[PDB]
């Protein structure tokens, strides 16, 4: 028995006000009827399907149903139900099912959608902005006082170290982003997610303290101005790291360092005395015991307004005019809540999104999830994840056997693939669409050192980034081959000069942003593994009659078989990248290969 | 390999403010290392354990680590990660995992526990009133106007039949259940669950016509007094059916018979004009397509301070005195929200449950869930469900081989209990103990009808309903052996004729619900399954050095070899209910059969 069904069309199709859905089903043993379990309300429904007489593919029995649009919410949940004579069988994201699917890991369609669709045709770019670029015009040392010390100012090609990694400036700004625009348009980027850049004594800038202004180091207020302007002219989207689970011990609101009378650090009268909170002892909650990062405390009303219920609250602030950003990454998204600690998290963050969209209705918001982001994604509190968990690290294991601890991981195809869509089972198929994916960070180790002797995997990674469901971000510098230990060796300067360029690496990530721009199957379409075994993972993105299919082998080469799909029914295939081949249903992989097919 | 853990005693040990956790392995090829993987306000830890001194059991190594209980949110998520050289395995409420478990799928611990701490002490019964018994004062007709005629009154003894089902009343009232409470003591109950007794117009009452008055069909305001009173004396609970999702059509606020002036239905500027949605057409919304049920629109901050959100809201007028009702089963839990649908259902339900402890803090609120309850679980806006999918709709798979929908279905003891403890792993120790399992309700057919040729079984469906996780409810009449199809056959007259009572049945309802009331370990035990395969299912409930061994047999009679597991290392066992025999790790089982053994 075998069944295939996917999110999109050919198997779904919205009519006036029905959302029609299609089964395939084919094997010796049919079953007489199907119910299309779905869902109105949060009520579980049974509705008939009905055989179709047209088979769709040699072998293949198609059944359909429809679901009523004119009520309920826009997320549509659903599954299949085979049923016997004697007995049941479901059809699910995760395969065949012997007993019912959990209702959160159904076949999911946002029908309204409301969600930010333009992210799915995006290609991001993550900028670190003290090591990417300094501007031509372009060095002030000051002194930090949660260091020990004053800030330290270094030449571009001065090797960097772990002595005083957070106050070490290599002088990168905004102004440098600008002027390096065409480089990002000739690598097929259309979108920027920048780290923090207001007002901060730190290189990293999330020890926050102004949220309303640009910090000068980076070029102030005038540069991000310019930033926004000179994006926008290109049609690019720019992104900012929000951080409001903490703000910085130098902030005005708490003032360890007594820059004015009125901190909450050492006033109990402080305005924002009950924005932070303070043990029995005295001590104030912060993140993860970083005492310049101290904690706030949404329980207080005067703080929800400040951050996103007010008008003109920092969220909104920065996406009305003039600054109009396209949206906000959420720094530490899990943690934010009130008491000091994540206590009624999920409607802090919901607060946030839906300030963002009363702003701009198109804004996009994502969340830092170094974990498993699924309860915060499934409750819609926010767009979209960082996808470490759905995506970063079944690839860490997978080709560098390793995973965030950097311990010891030896998965195959089979878990690999287990993993990355028992993740996405849980989301529906426009937020898998608009998942933030990449291979690396300024959190992490560069994905290149993390492969030790196996750099040579590292091109297989770039194919599946730009191939998977989700919209992927590169990470500065990866494109030419930077590579690094983690933070503080993950921020490497950008090394401009060809010299130090892997440009073989360069025009791999050319190439596929283009077969991405190119085909709306690698943006829009649904995704079915097809083979996944030891070495060897194979899937095809699916989107009305289109098809791209996706071959990698992470080892030696071998030649496997591709039993006749339904899916890869077609008049031909057409090579796009790579050294594969298929062939009446063999497909010969070079050792250490991966390659992309479009269907003709 | 072989792992064993349960978050309970002895595994786990508070001590001062740190919460000790202790693992089991067992095998050839252990560990080096093992990390527990814990949770701190979402943040995902990496917790050394050390390998303890001394084997608790014979060839088996036990592994310690510690989670801070100063700070993080009440529950504590974990699991375990073993780590050797070169790969990683997981071990969870599942077993084994290849990759990392779900965040939502860990075993947890509330911790402080601040839920209703009695629940897990009670043995429930639910009584449909008008069904139940007539008190010995003890029948007036009147006009039911959402159906098309007078309300019919039949004699105890007349049968049941489809005929204006929801109109047709035997007279049940409030003394009744009074007057019979020493027969309820007599079983075993220690706590009630009411189907609606408010005023309106049915028999069944969920078309509430007023939330403050109990309907004099049942005996008035002062016979719910005078059973409050008399549970009270006899140590009893009492929860009321609450239904918010929707009113009666002959409610003032709605008033579909014009019974006032100023009603929604007929009255664009009526006061409650903005608690009902009406479609473009003017077609008010209702559940599920019943007119005499308009759904009431949440968006409403009225409606919110009338229904939870006031001091003298409808959910807490009946937690306080001189009512002092012990909770409320929320009727139609999942699709209660905002605009005509269930938009905001999860802030709905928060708010209903924190109004209610905020009267009462040992207050117990669950949910009517015939569909996955787990997201609202998870999220924490309700104490427990009504358990159909985690208890009620396994055993009718495994035991009567039908569904929710009564169709066919064909599982055995492997796919039954995957099912139960897939369901269970998203639950934290406290929430599996309380979870509300019954066999059937008011809104199902009567198991022991759903056996048909196989009645035999449903004796062993009795002994689970007492040793499964879970406070166990009984349906009023399934001690004495009704039967019934579905509503409304499922809601005969109790049968107080003894001549016509199963008294076989009735004793083991009596001899299980002393059981539980004798072992901690049926109450406040972990649960670990230990056979599951093909008719034979076996499991032990697990509390410090005491074990409760449950073994079923669905089938012929057989042996069944259960290998040393480190659970069983007891000093003897002590058969207490059934036939079945344990000699030397060799389970004799009868055909058709549930034992129960205490260890000594």
């Amino acid at each position: 028995l075998k069944a295939w069904h996917l999110p999109v069309a050919p198997f779904i199709k919205e009519q006036q006000e029905r959302l029609m859905i299609t089964l395939w089903l084919s094997g010796d043993d049919l079953p007489p009827r199907v119910t299309l379990r779905a869902e109105e309300d949060n009520e579980e429904l049974s509705l008939p399907m009905h055989r179709l007489r047209q088979a769709p593919h040699p072998g293949v029995v198609a059944w359909r149903g429809e679901i009523n649009l004119v009520n309920g919410q826009p997320r549509r949940r659903y599954s299949f139900k085979l049923l016997w004579a004697d007995r049941q069988l479901w059809f699910t994201p995760q395969e065949f099912n012997r007993f019912p699917p959990a209702r959160l890991e159904q076949f999911a369609v946002d029908l309204p959608d409301s969600g930010p669709q333009w992210v799915a045709d995006q290609v991001f770019y993550q900028i670190f902005p003290d090591r990417f670029a300094r501007s031509q015009s372009r060095d002030a040392t000051y002194y930090h006082h949660a260091a020990g010390h004053d800030i330290v100012r270094k030449a571009w090609d001065e090797p960097l170290t772990a002595e005083a990694g957070g106050s070490t400036f290599y002088g990168g700004d905004l102004d440098g982003i600008s002027e390096k625009l065409p480089y990002l348009k000739q690598l097929g980027v259309t979108a920027l997610y920048l780290n923090p850049v207001f007002v901060a004594p730190s290189v990293h800038k999330y020890d926050t303290e102004d949220y309303r202004r640009v910090d000068p180091q980076f070029g102030g207020d005038a540069a991000l101005l310019r930033l926004r302007h000179n994006t926008q002219k290109e049609g690019m989207r720019l992104i900012l790291d929000g951080v409001f689970n903490h703000s910085g011990d130098s902030h005005a609101w708490f003032d360890r360092h007594q820059r004015g009378s009125g901190g909450a650090c050492h006033n109990a009268d402080s305005p924002w005395r009950d924005w932070y909170n303070f043990s029995p002892e005295g001590v104030a909650h912060d993140w993860l015991g970083y005492a310049s990062l101290p904690k706030l405390d949404y329980r207080s009303s005067t703080l929800i307004d400040e951050i996103y219920g007010g008008e003109d609250s920092v969220v909104r602030h920065w996406l009305k005019a003039p600054w109009s950003m396209d949206g906000w990454r959420l720094d530490v998204v899990h943690m934010l809540g009130e008491g000091g600690g994540a206590r009624n998290n999920l409607r802090h963050i919901a607060g946030i999104t839906q300030a963002a969209k009363l702003e701009r209705p198109d804004a996009f918001v994502f969340g830092e999830h170094f974990g498993d982001a699924r309860q915060w994604l499934q409750a819609d509190v926010e767009d979209s994840a960082m996808n470490y968990r759905g995506f970063t690290f079944p690839l860490w294991g997978f080709l560098a056997n390793t995973d965030i601890s950097y311990d010891p991981q030896k998965i195959d195809a089979q878990t690999c693939m287990a993993w990355m869509d028992n993740y996405r089972a849980g989301l529906s198929h426009q937020q898998q669409l608009r998942m933030f994916n990449q291979l690396d960070s300024h959190d992490t180790a560069r994905f290149k050192s993390l492969l030790g002797k196996d750099v040579a995997r590292l091109p297989l990674a770039v194919v599946w980034l730009f191939s998977w469901p989700g919209v992927p971000c590169i990470y500065y510098g990866d494109e030419v081959g930077v590579d690094g230990n983690n933070d503080p060796f993950c921020r490497k300067p950008f090394p401009w000069d060809p010299a130090l360029q892997d440009g073989d690496l360069l025009d791999l990530y050319k190439r596929m942003s283009k077969l991405r721009k190119a085909h709306q199957a690698l943006r829009y379409g649904g995704c079915q593994v097809i083979y996944a075994e030891d070495n060897v993972v194979v899937f095809v993105r699916v989107y009305k009659q289109q098809r791209v299919l996706v071959a990698i082998n992470r080892g030696e080469a071998c030649e496997v078989v591709i039993e006749d799909s339904p899916l890869l029914d077609v008049n031909g295939w057409q090579l796009k990248e790579g050294a594969g081949a298929l062939h009446d249903g063999v497909l010969t992989l070079p050792a250490i290969s991966a390659s992309v097919w479009f269907s003709r």
